[PDB]
């Protein structure tokens, strides 16, 4: 199972560690994605989860937008985890660097309401501009599943530690 995790609340653990390597570790039921509408997996943890698969998760979503259409932002779709995890949930935060509604990220969290436990990165963090801090503080008000968060940058995750109310 998840290790070296801190407990921040009842049901939300966060750790220093790169999503990817935690994905082909663990094999969780759920890896989620910071995915956008387009499903896209251009760069940031998209773009790294989607070089793991080897692009497969990458034809696996065009066929998905081929048939759907875009997702909204705040949404979600569940496909294939392919060699990272059963199932990966595309979740799209708000990228406010597009100029998105940063009120759209607790939608966004919502999504991991449907899973029982889920291996995350923060939403609408990194690439996506909103302040990660925040991010950390929607989710843990949001989301009531066991949610395992993977920061990748340790000088972020000892920021986030270190201010966690
Ligand atoms: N590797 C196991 C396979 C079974 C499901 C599961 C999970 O939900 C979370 C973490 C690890 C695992």
């Amino acid at each position: 199972s998840f290790s070296g995790y801190l407990k921040l609340t009842d049901n939300v653990y966060i750790k220093n560690a790169d999503i990817v390597e935690e994905a082909k570790k663990v094999k969780p039921t759920v890896v989620v994605n910071a995915a956008n509408v387009y499903l896209k997996h251009g760069g940031g943890v998209a773009g790294a989860l989607n070089k793991a698969t080897n692009n497969a998760m990458q034809v696996e979503s065009d066929d998905y937008i081929a048939t759907n259409g875009p997702l909204k932002v705040g949404g979600s779709c569940v496909l294939s985890g392919h060699n990272l995890a059963k199932h990966c949930l595309h979740v799209v935060g708000p990228n406010v660097n597009k100029g998105e509604d940063i009120q759209l990220l607790k939608s966004a969290y919502e999504n991991f309401n449907q899973h029982e436990v889920l291996l995350a990165p923060l939403l609408s963090a990194g690439i996506f501009g909103a302040d990660p801090i925040h991010s950390l503080r929607v989710c843990v008000d949001t989301v009531r599943t066991n949610v395992y968060l993977a920061v990748f940058d340790k000088n972020l995750y000892d920021k986030l530690v270190s201010s966690f109310l």
